This record gives C-alpha cells, sequence and structure tokens, in this order.
C-alpha cells in the first residue's frame, strides 16, 4: 500500500464496537511511524477486507493475553461470556486485569486491525439499519480495532469463536485452523477486568 | 404409569456414577421396594417412548459427578481442553480437581434411574454384537441402564458444549438447529457447577 491507499483512518463508530492520547492523536503518530520506515508491513488477516498492520507500542499498553505457567494457571478463571447481549454466552478463560497490571510488561507492538472502506460501509449499515454509503474521500482503509501484543502476526481466533461461527444463525468448520487455535489457546489466555465469574 | 404387571423393574448389568458396597441383586431390591412402598415415586418420559426415569432416595450413598462452585472454591477450578475421544476435536471444559472435590463431595440426594424397554435393551445388545436378537418375553418390561447420582430433581442438562457439538454432523451427533432456549438453560445450571476431573494441572 501507497500514498493511494494512504494514510489511514479510524473508524470511530466501527471502533465503538470492537473494544472493552485523544483518538486523532493517536492517528496521526500511526500515520506518521507508517511513511517513517518504509518497511513497516501488512498482512492479509484472513478475508480480503481485513488487513494487519503491526507498530511499536508507543501508547504503553499492556497485552491482551499472556502465556499460562504452572506457576500462574490458579490465576485464571472461567465462565460463560457473551460479548454482546445477542450472542449465545460460552465458556471462556481469562487472567484479570489486577493481574496483568501488576506482573505484564508493555507489549512489543500494536496490532492495527484494518478493515476496507466498502467493509466499514456495509458493518456499519446493516448495525445501524441505513445505507451502504461509499464515501469516495474516505480513506481505502480503516482501524476498527487495536490489540496490544509480544508477538508480530495474528492470534487465531479463539476455539469456540470457530464453532460459533458454523452456527445458522452458516458455514462448515476448518478442523485444521481449529486444532491450530486449540495448540495456541491450550497455553495462553486473555486478559479481562473481571476478578470473578459469580454473579 | 405403571402397569403392575410392568413390575418388578429389572436391571441390565451389562451396562449398569459410582455404586459402592451392595450387590446388584440388593440394589435392585431396594429399588423395587422403594418403588411400591412409596405411591409419590413418579416415572418421567425420557423422550421416545423406549426411555423412561424416576428418582428415588440415594440409599447407596452414590456421590454426585459435579460440585457447586462458590465465591470460596471458585479459584481451585482448573480448566483446558479436553477430548471425550481420540477422533473428537477437543473443547474447552473446567473442573475441580480431586485434590479438593475429594474433601466436598457428599452422598447425592437422588439417584436418577434411567430405565430402557425389554426390546430396546435386546437390539442394542444385540447391534452391539450383530447378533440376531433374542427377547425373552418374561425378561422386566423396564431394565435400569443408568443410575446418576445427583441433588436435583429433573434431568441435569448436558454441557452446553455437548450441545453445540451436537449440531456439528462432521463431529458429531444430531445436526440439527440448536435449541438456544435449552442452551440457555445448560449454561444457567453450569455457570454455577461444575465436574469432577482427577487431573490437578491442565497442562501437558
Amino acid at each position: 500500500p501507497a500514498p493511494a491507499d494512504l494514510p489511514l483512518g479510524l473508524d470511530p463508530f466501527c471502533y465503538r464496537q470492537f473494544d472493552d492520547v485523544t483518538k486523532e492523536e493517536f492517528l496521526e503518530k500511526v500515520n506518521e511511524l507508517v511513511t517513517r520506515d518504509a518497511g513497516i508491513e501488512f498482512f492479509q488477516g484472513y478475508a480480503p477486507f481485513c488487513r494487519h498492520l503491526y507498530i511499536p507500542n508507543f501508547v504503553g499498553a499492556l497485552p491482551g493475553s499472556l502465556p499460562i505457567t504452572a506457576d500462574n494457571e490458579h490465576l485464571l478463571r472461567s465462565g460463560y461470556i457473551a460479548r454482546r447481549p445477542n450472542e449465545l454466552p460460552v465458556l471462556t478463560r481469562w487472567f484479570p486485569m489486577s493481574y496483568a497490571k501488576d506482573a505484564l510488561m508493555p507489549a512489543a507492538f500494536l496490532d492495527l486491525i484494518l478493515y476496507s472502506r466498502e467493509q466499514i460501509a456495509k458493518e456499519t449499515a446493516a448495525e445501524s439499519n441505513t445505507a451502504v454509503v461509499i464515501d469516495p474521500n474516505a480513506p481505502a482503509w480503516s482501524i476498527i480495532a487495536v490489540k496490544a501484543q509480544n508477538e508480530k502476526y495474528s492470534l487465531p481466533m479463539a476455539p469456540i469463536t470457530m464453532l460459533r461461527n458454523t452456527l445458522i444463525e452458516g458455514v462448515a468448520l476448518d478442523r485444521e485452523a481449529y486444532k491450530a487455535s486449540v495448540a495456541y489457546w491450550k497455553t495462553h489466555a486473555i486478559v479481562m477486568d473481571k476478578e470473578s465469574s459469580l454473579e
């Protein structure tokens, strides 16, 4: 990607739906860091509309995930969680935020998850119940989510999520993608600001 | 529910929670005695006309398969990806290990006795061998094929994940569209109870 599909935007709307220095100020340094270092590169996530770019964690964010070791295993908590009201809740495990804050070191990178203008337009239309409108002035690509992490590559989506995606309300399961996600999530867990699952 | 001629209940030993220190003869005898004594013991239709079940007092002191999750024991839970069979995909599961469970489990309030018709027992015993099925007309009409120690007077919901895996023919299982209301019900139960499993850590 060059000046044609640059600089990057940050969709405020589609961004508010993906999250548990101001927006403008943050966007300014991303685009700067991108023009500089003509070596930073984009990696296709999975869909032709999802792309990732990895930059240094200039905001000091803690990682959203950490390794499970024999010594910290007892800190895990688990429970049935629905990311949003219409989703069926699913068994999930995590390390509490309080532990991550006192243990962890500022993640090495920020994984910027980018969506195409067209995809943002389609998803904003569905969520908003408005028309699918594409502004040719709008950036070709925009940041919809940021994940702090030490690995310079996309981490697999949770296993349960892959199964969730096969439910009618509608496609077959990629069994190898599933095996791979399990391999990773067997020995790592997300961070969540929740000390207990009991209600 | 049920006809005097459809009593006493039998017990297919080639199938049968753990029951200890009692013979299969004595067990069946006490089950039948408990049944004919208390007119309040109800039989509940299973799903297909060949399954049925009833709840009786837990006279063998069998321990349940799970424990309640409380504020004091929540941190003792362990979790990991487990496959119930070598040909199945592993799924996230949580449990209380024996280091806690051995000092928490107590005899359950009831036994959910699962019954199968004489017909279905002959059929599966034969299918298990593919042998010509021989039915003994004098065999009990209903026989106990499973016994579940539990504290609740209702069918314990299967695990939420089991319900999901059953919607995947490729990995199942029915293939039928998930009954979302049954799933929610199952989740409500499993949010506050966890199975017991002899595994101290998830790491391998």
